[PDB]
């Protein structure tokens, strides 16, 4: 279970793509 904020410094693929 891991926060939806997909930003540059955030990595999508792992956490929330």
């Amino acid at each position: 279970a891991c926060k939806s904020t997909q930003d540059p410094m955030f990595t999508p693929k792992g956490c929330d793509n």
